[PDB]
């Protein structure tokens, strides 16, 4: 069994001198390797990809001018007055506002907004909590102004809320604001981690896609410019806007490269709805006691939120990624031996030869591919125990029959017709009768009725003269010293005497007819003989006693 | 060499008639298919997914009535009162609080909270930070009441740190108030961007999984019913939850689709140590100068931290993905291939005839895999100079010495039994000795001693007649006209005349004897004549000058 | 055509007992095998991976004493004095601060920073807005002190903008506080939360690297002096330090594992340009309305900001990975077969023995390498018209011709030199001339002069006796006897009579003549016969009417 260690098992493959197809398939191999290392190269295939982390400083710079009235009140903002501690990820700048001075707890009427009105206290309701004004209805309508009258609430007084933001925006300097943006990412995976600032950059730079797309300093209206969006109304009501910040990092050394692209995006919706809080504002409130009494000072800042949105890849060679793409790709390389076995199995079918060809005489040439399937594939045959082959001297092929024979006799059962194989030219290149019968030497059967029909057959299909009378058949199958020159030939010392050399004379004369007929041993293993060579054969070497036991199923 | 480049090598191949193998490797080919499609189809293999950026805007609605004690006061609280600036990814609702007015940097008696109430100055330590009562300790133990005294600290004063949060909470109504959230979403790889709340959306919704699972309205008590999480107990400690937004989002055409799917989890734990700040609250201070000394106001607000949290993917068809992954599945398709072979190779063994059939013979028709294995290969032996066979007329297998010969005997030598070839039927149906000797005919050999055992072997294992003795031998190996019609038939123009002749006729006759015994013409190459054998062939063809040279290794 | 669903196709291979093939084969596959293991589990390719969405909660612990000066002012600082409200993602210390009190909006001297000094009302700009100011200039220079002037600004006032930090940082105690740490995350694919903090740990514990890896409370001065930075002097302009939670986690039961490895990293660049505000501060304003003026004060606060940065992916196991996987990896079990095969190939080219054995002769036994490439590979030819062969009695080779005639003689004719095929030794062990002619026995063709040169050729190129003086060309070729006999062989009841006889006994011989010379019947078919023998066979055999027509293409 060791020995059963030491073996290795090749293909077994043949050769063809063909120009045509050695020319598909050095194509299809160079278009299948073109398409991989181009999905290679692209993709990036052979790098793994880390997501980066990500920490994001910002500062504001700006002095806002604001003149506002009775009297001019000449007065000016700066970062402590329109901007929040908050410096990370979104930052926010005021650009409008409404303040409510010495606000207290008691009841005040309801600011007369749309649809706020009211024209009897039936419409007001005791105790209803309106989210819109902030307060609880005492169900009593109470004038408002000389012209206007509005539900009762108490809340903190005076209510403005519902007011329109004032128009134009107050703080509308603030389209010439700048803000600086430093940003720094982190690949742990790859232990890789820069900036995106450096040293020898230019600090009065201001960014721009095309002249300075690399400077992270950026002007608000700018920003808003960019995209299509006009600072100069968005800042009545507010917005959000996203600052894109991009990494599309290679951290190998022979293509290093990480720099950050910036790109911006409005992201709160220009049509919302005027009931889902359109525009961007929050209030802030301070506290205080004046005269006894707890008061608040309420400001409800309009303004611009700026989202810094940073997301990225870092990749890095590979060895196992690259090992894996190679090995999902390795099987497209069976491509040209899958198409031109399939020419060649195709055009290998004779119907590719009496219909195809007389339409189109151009494809007559690849009628060769008839040859290379007889040299390439060897069909083989179930040996099951109803297996079957006849043959007729009329007819010049074989026939198979692979049914159990139900009583009738095999010369009337039908048949799979097969070619007759070609013998060796080498080899060759040497010195009251049966119904069913009709070359009139048969012989009724002499087993038991029920296998009788299977040696009920004939030397032909149609009359004339036996297949036996020529003298290749005494030549061949009752010639004793060629029998015997032939058992000889297996067994140099064998005893001719007894019964048993005649039954072994008997044999070889079955073989010789069936290798004579059927050619191919797989076929003459399964052969049947004619009753009329059979029982000539039998007379010519007798069997003393019993009945000869006729064909065997060779498993 | 240019033909070289034009060449294709296509596998032979051997082709079956059977039901049983076709059926098999189509039912194999079939689940394989299915499973690979079924993966493909599930797993959406053929799809790049991208993560999302995502942006996050919220909106509280709600006010509060609040009721708390000597004198009823009665108040209300909007959102500037009880919410923060901030309306991003995270929002924090008071649910409770505790204020200290009027604090004043001095000394303070400790607030007796669990175990902090000293009996003498030994307990207490000068100098030493109280990070709970966030003071210094003077060392002195001092009365906080009539019936308790407590450690003296600089602090803020009065210090009310360990005060318990009041219950019931004072915000309970918050249970009531609502949050709209806006959630804009976009994957920059594949260009798409949307939002969740589209045009026609109903805006007086209320969410719910089953009624309206996309309305972004959420009642804050209904987002803890949801989890089974009380709000009234939450409320006077506080918490944290997350709202969890996930987009799983297909954006190929013919399957768009790209929808938000809400749902709650609790982020704090219940079970946190009582030292290690269960709940959620922060200290907010104000500060301001009143009777020239700088005061300090405290609100301890415990409340519910809001996180939304935002995930998800974004898949689009990928030409390279989907080759990808057909390369690494086509393998598969080879299993009805090794399956099928190994059946065939393991049913062709000998020992599952005489052993399993016996045993179980449901299993007796699987003998015919004996004959697909000998049409499907051919075992070859390596060509190594220790390779010999020999063959005796007595036994009719053949055996195989691959081993050096260390002075004894071939005759001797045990070898590797092997089966005799059989002879193409076809091309066969035509017209004072030595002590390991016993046949009586062979003579001692005439080489060098080193290597005198090679041609030191007989025609039989046992006594008996030497198989020289048939006429076989005579009309094959020793038939000069024979032997001179071969050689005419490689040489048509041969002169016969010389020693040359001679040499070419004892080297046909060795032929002859080779091939007629050992049939296959690789072992003839390296069979070995017995010595009567070789001595007779030379007799009948002698050499006149020189001795023999003998066998000579091919290779 | 339902039969050719039932049929198995198996490769034909050959077997070699060799040591040294199985030997690398085997090797092969386990090296092959062993890498592939080794990758699927290094990496977890069985595994699908999902990124965790996170929580964080911190809360910081610590009382700093400040001691200040005229006189000396003591105070302490707790968690609201140098905290703000948030308490997630991201927290801050304050570690040094400037204030200003009472500011008033009204004309001021801007402060005389590096550069701000001004000689001349020539230096001051009118209008112009100055963001490090923080005011607008009138044009004019004005004192600021005894010995220096600055240009006059609007702006809150007094301005102290550009104002050094004090050194030292006036909340240095800051490095004795803590910070405690809670995590929550979780993998909603896989359904799995956790967090960092777990029943029975340690309270009183302190992150350290070694002792306690897992204790999530933080000294804010260790996580400094664990990566080489000095709070002391980041204290005084301030800094952004991450806190990095990796959570590499495995759900799968068997190997369970999920737990957080802390690591810290600065985040702000230490050697910032002046210009790009290094360090960390912000301004905060308070106002409020003293004596009828509307005043603020502001604070400048140094300090560091902690980004808390928590990352991972959680690994549970699935069977399309796998499947994937494998499926990637099988295409590498080839290599034995390729390699092997490689060699095979190589080592059978005749040139590996004329040249590369002499130089190296270590490399002798491996000729063996021709047998197994003869016994793997039939090499066939493209069967096309111009395909013939030609064989001359004088040299020992065959002569393939693949090209058109123009008219020249095909002895004439170049052809490439192809070995003589073996015959059986099996079925071979039984019983006023043409210019281009030579043997003195052939004729002129009688084809039409378009394809005269077919026929014109010899049977030797040099001078001599012709084959068919041989009596082996009698026996063979113009045996009627054997002819007959051949034809019977295939029809056994032949009629022998008309010309039809004669046909077939011509076409026999040429046949005969053709497997004689040409052994291999791939070559026979293409195959020429000299003009002698033709016109000798021809004689033999003549034709009543009509000229004989010569040789067909095949195809
Ligand atoms: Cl969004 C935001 C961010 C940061 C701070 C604030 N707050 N909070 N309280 N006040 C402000 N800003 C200042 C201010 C706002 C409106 C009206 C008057 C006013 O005072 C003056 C007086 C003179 C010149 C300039 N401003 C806000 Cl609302
Ligand atoms: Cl968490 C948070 C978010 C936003 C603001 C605050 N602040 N900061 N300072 N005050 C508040 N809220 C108001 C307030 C809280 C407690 C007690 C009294 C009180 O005043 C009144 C008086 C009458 C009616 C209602 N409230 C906080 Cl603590
Ligand atoms: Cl960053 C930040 C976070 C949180 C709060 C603040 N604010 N905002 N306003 N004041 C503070 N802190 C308090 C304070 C800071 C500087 C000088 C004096 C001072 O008051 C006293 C008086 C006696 C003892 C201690 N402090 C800031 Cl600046
Ligand atoms: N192929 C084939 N073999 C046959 C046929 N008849 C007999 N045999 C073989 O010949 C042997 C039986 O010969 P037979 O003389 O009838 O047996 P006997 O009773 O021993 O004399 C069996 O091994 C059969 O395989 C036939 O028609 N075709
Ligand atoms: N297979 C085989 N070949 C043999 C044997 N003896 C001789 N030969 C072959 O015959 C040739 C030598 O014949 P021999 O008459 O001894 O040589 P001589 O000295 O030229 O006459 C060699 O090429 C051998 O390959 C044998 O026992 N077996
Ligand atoms: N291979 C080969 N075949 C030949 C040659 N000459 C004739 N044939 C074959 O012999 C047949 C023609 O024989 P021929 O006597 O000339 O034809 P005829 O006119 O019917 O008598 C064709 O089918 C040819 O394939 C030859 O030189 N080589
Ligand atoms: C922005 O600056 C330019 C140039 O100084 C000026 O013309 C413009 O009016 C400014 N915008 C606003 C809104 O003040
Ligand atoms: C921008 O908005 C302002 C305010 O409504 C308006 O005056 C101005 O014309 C707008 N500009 C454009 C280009 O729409
Ligand atoms: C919430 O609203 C319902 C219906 O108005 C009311 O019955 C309930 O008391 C409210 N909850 C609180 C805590 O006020
Ligand atoms: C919820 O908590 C409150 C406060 O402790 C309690 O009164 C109420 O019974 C609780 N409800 C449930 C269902 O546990
Ligand atoms: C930190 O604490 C140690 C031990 O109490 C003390 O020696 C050191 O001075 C403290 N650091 C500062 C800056 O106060
Ligand atoms: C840390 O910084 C402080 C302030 O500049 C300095 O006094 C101290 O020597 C520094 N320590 C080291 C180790 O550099
Ligand atoms: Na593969
Ligand atoms: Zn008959
Ligand atoms: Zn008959
Ligand atoms: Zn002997
Ligand atoms: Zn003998
Ligand atoms: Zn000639
Ligand atoms: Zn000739």
């Amino acid at each position: 069994s060791w020995n059963d260690v030491f073996q290795y098992e090749t293909n077994k493959v043949t050769r063809i001198q063909s120009v045509n197809y050695g020319t598909i398939k050095w194509i299809l191999h160079m278009t299948v390797f073109s398409y991989v290392s181009f999905a290679l190269m692209s993709d990036k295939l052979y790098q793994r990809k880390e997501p980066l982390i990500s920490s994001v400083h910002t500062k504001v710079k700006g002095v806002a001018e604001v003149t506002e009235n009775t009297k001019l009140v000449h007065g000016i903002f700066d970062t402590a007055d329109y901007t929040l501690p908050l410096q990370g990820n979104s930052f926010f700048v005021m650009t409008n506002y409404l303040k409510s001075e010495g606000q207290e707890q008691k009841l005040c009427p309801e600011y007369p907004s749309r649809g706020k009105q009211c024209h009897s206290d039936q419409g007001c309701i005791k105790g209803w909590m309106d989210p819109q004004s902030k307060g609880i209805q005492t169900g009593r309508c109470i004038p408002y102004d000389q012209k206007r009258k509005t539900c009762e609430i108490f809340a903190w007084c005076p209510a403005e809320e519902g007011k329109e933001a004032p128009r134009p925006a107050l703080l509308r300097s603030a389209e010439n604001f700048t803000v600086l943006i430093k940003n720094n990412i982190d690949f742990p995976g790859h232990n890789y981690t820069t900036r995106n600032i450096l040293p020898g950059m230019n600090i009065s730079c201001t960014f721009h896609k095309t002249w300075n797309p690399q400077c992270p300093i950026f002007r608000l209206g700018d920003i808003f410019q960019e995209i299509g969006e006009n600072f100069t109304e968005v800042a009545v009501q507010g917005g959000i806007m996203g600052i894109e910040i991009y990494w599309d990092c290679n951290l190998d050394s022979w293509s290093h490269r990480c720099q950050p692209k910036y790109s911006f995006r409005r992201l709160d919706d220009k049509y919302t709805n005027e009931s889902l809080f359109p525009g961007y504002n929050f209030r802030y409130a301070k506290y205080y006691k004046e005269n006894g009494m707890e008061k608040r000072t309420l400001i409800k800042a309009f303004g611009v939120r700026f989202d810094i949105l940073v997301f990225g890849t870092g990749g890095k060679f590979d060895i196992i990624q690259l090992v894996v793409y190679i090995g999902s790709t390795l099987s497209y390389f069976g491509l040209a031996t899958v198409c031109i076995d399939l020419i060649i199995n195709t055009y290998a079918s004779t119907c590719c030869r009496s219909r195809v060809y007389p339409s189109c005489k151009c494809c007559e040439p690849c009628a060769v591919n008839e040859y290379y399937y007889r040299k390439k594939c060897e069909p083989i045959v179930e040996p099951k125990p109803t297996l079957k082959y006849v043959s007729f001297v009329d007819e010049p092929h074989i026939w198979m029959v692979d049914q159990q024979l139900l009583g009738k006799s095999l010369q009337d059962v039908k048949g799979q017709e097969v070619p007759r194989p070609q013998t060796d030219f080498l080899e060759l290149s040497r010195l009251d009768s049966p119904d069913w019968c009709q070359c009139g030497n048969c012989l009724p059967s002499q087993l038991p009725e029920n296998r009788r029909a299977l040696e009920e057959l004939c030397c032909r299909r149609k009359p004339g003269q036996c297949i036996t009378t020529s003298e290749l058949f005494s030549k061949i199958v009752l010639s004793r010293e060629a029998l015997q020159l032939l058992l000889l030939y297996q067994e140099p010392l064998l005893a001719l005497e007894g019964e048993a050399i005649n039954s072994k004379l008997r044999h070889c004369a079955y073989r010789s007819y069936a290798t004579w007929r059927f050619v191919s041993q797989d076929m003459a293993d399964f052969a049947i003989l004619p009753s009329c060579c059979r029982w000539k054969i039998r007379k010519e070497f007798p069997k003393t006693q019993g009945q000869y036991s006729g064909f065997k199923y060779p498993y």
